[PDB]
């Protein structure tokens, strides 16, 4: 699956005048896919472990806490919870992503959660929470990689900046 356009939207929110090379975008897309699969897979195991037939934001949250190291997990849980509470309230919003306050695609995440046979059913809150987490991790990686680019007087993120950002961050290194 391609998340490149959403990675770009997030990049513009953290580093508005920094670009990303074709190879660096491909690496980001691979990161997003890998994390999606790992969280959805763990949510699936948790649903089965708890004899639930529906994946909801509860199983996504616990999956996220199991997979993500300390601080990343705290911030991810904060953003996923926020997205769900906003989505519940914001009935006059025009799209599911906008209802959640997100750049990442809530509808596509929902479709992929269903397509992956992670459980019999998927609740409306699950893709909101997961999309918010994917967006948060993307934003963190792009913040750091864009800082590396700037520190090297480059106007775009290239693969070596992603490597520096991820490998020199204890928690991202563990995650990725």
């Amino acid at each position: 699956e391609s998340y490149a356009i959403y990675v770009y939207k997030v990049l513009k929110q953290v580093h508005p005048d920094t670009g990303i090379s074709s190879k660096a975008m491909s690496i980001m897309n691979s990161f997003v896919n890998d994390v999606f699969e790992r969280i959805a897979g763990e949510a699936s195991r948790l649903a089965h472990y708890n004899k639930r037939s529906t994946i909801t934001s509860r199983e996504i949250q616990t999956a996220v806490r199991l997979l993500l190291p300390g601080e990343l997990a705290k911030h991810a849980v904060s953003e996923g919870t926020k997205a769900v509470t906003k989505y519940t309230s914001a009935k006059k919003a025009k799209t599911r992503s906008s209802r959640a306050g997100l750049q990442f695609p809530v509808g596509r995440v929902h479709r992929l959660l269903r397509k992956g046979n992670y459980a019999e059913r998927v609740g409306a809150g699950a893709p909101v929470y997961l999309a918010a987490v994917l967006e948060y991790l993307t934003a963190e990686i792009l913040e750091l990689a864009g800082n590396a680019a700037r520190d090297n007087k480059k106007t775009r993120i290239i693969p070596r900046h992603l490597q520096l950002a991820v490998r020199n961050d204890e928690e991202l290194n563990k995650l990725l």
